[PDB]
C-alpha cells in the first residue's frame, strides 16, 4: 500500500497473509474454513496466516492453517486477469474471536464514489522499494466504469472496477495482490493489477467480488 497508514494491530480482523516460506499475496476471511484471494496469487503450499500484525514477529495472535485446496474461478485468464479470483480451504476451521473474523460478502456490487478500506504488506513506494512488516491500509473511492475504461483503453472487463485516486500517490502495489476492498463492512473488491503503483491516472484494479457470489456460495457447499 503506497500513501496509506499503519492500520493497527488486528484492527482488519478479515486480512489474512498467504505464506509459502514467506508472505506472498493477502486474502479475506469469509468464513471459519474459506479464504478469498486473487487467481494470480495460486501456488501449492499455502499457508494462511490469520491474527496478524507484524508478518515477522510472533505477536500472539497468529492462527497458522495450511491450505487443504485451492480453486481457481473456472474462467481465470491469467493473460488479461479476467475472473482474478480464488477459494483456499483450510484444513481445519480457524477459531473466530474479536481479531480473527470473516467479512460478509455482498448483496449487491457498489457504486462509483463509495468509499472502501483496502489493506495489505505490499510495497509502500511507488519508486522504488519497501516491504512493511505490519499491516497498512487505504482508504480509497471507487471509481466509475467509464474513468476506468478510459485509465486502461482495452483492458477493463465487466468482472474489474477501478478504485484509488487519478492524480497519483495513493494505491494498492504489488504484495497486496489477493488482499480485501471493504465497503460499508461488505467484501467488494479483490486487489489484483494496475500500472506501476500510485502513478497518475492508472489507479488501482479490482476484481468485482459481487460477480462472483453465487460461485462462491455453490463452491463453499459442495467442497
Ligand atoms: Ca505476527
Amino acid at each position: 500500500i503506497v500513501g496509506g497508514y499503519t492500520c493497527g494491530a488486528n484492527t482488519v480482523p478479515y486480512q489474512v497473509s498467504l505464506n509459502s516460506g514467506y508472505h506472498f499475496c493477502g486474502g479475506s476471511l469469509i468464513n471459519s474454513q474459506w479464504v478469498v484471494s486473487a487467481a494470480h496469487c495460486y501456488k501449492s503450499g499455502i499457508q494462511v496466516r490469520l491474527g496478524e500484525d507484524n508478518i515477522n514477529v510472533v505477536e500472539g495472535n497468529e492462527q497458522f492453517i495450511s491450505a487443504s485446496k485451492s480453486i481457481v474461478h473456472p474462467s481465470y485468464n491469467s493473460n488479461t486477469l479476467n475472473n482474478d479470483i480464488m477459494l483456499i480451504k483450510l484444513k481445519s476451521a480457524a477459531s473466530l474471536n474479536s481479531r480473527v473474523a470473516s467479512i460478509s460478502l455482498p448483496t449487491s456490487c457498489a457504486s462509483a464514489g463509495t468509499q472502501c478500506l483496502i489493506s495489505g504488506w505490499g510495497n509502500t513506494k511507488s519508486s522504488g522499494t519497501s516491504y512493511p512488516d505490519v499491516l497498512k491500509c487505504l482508504k480509497a473511492p471507487i471509481l466509475s466504469d467509464s474513468s476506468c475504461k478510459s485509465a486502461y483503453p482495452g483492458q477493463i472487463t465487466s468482472n474489474m472496477f477501478c478504485a484509488g485516486y487519478l492524480e497519483g500517490g495513493k494505491d494498492s502495489c504489488q504484495g497486496d495482490s489477493g488482499g480485501p476492498v471493504v465497503c460499508s463492512g461488505k467484501l467488494q473488491g479483490i486487489v489484483s493489477w494496475g500500472s506501476g503503483c500510485a502513478q497518475k491516472n492508472k489507479p488501482g484494479v479490482y476484481t468485482k467480488v459481487c460477480n462472483y457470489v453465487s460461485w462462491i456460495k455453490q463452491t463453499i457447499a459442495s467442497n
